[PDB]
């Protein structure tokens, strides 16, 4: 799938963020920001 950016963290791999803006894998919370669906890279 896509990873989603948090807009200005260093891209968050290899975490796989969800819609809420983090990993459900112990990494990135429920930040729930303008998160940006990033996959050419
Ligand atoms: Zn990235
Ligand atoms: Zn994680």
């Amino acid at each position: 799938p896509t990873h989603r950016h948090i807009r200005g963290e260093a891209c968050p791999l290899p975490h796989r963020l969800n819609s809420l803006g983090g990993c459900r894998c112990g990494k990135y919370p429920n930040l729930k920001k303008p998160t940006v669906w990033r996959r050419g890279h």
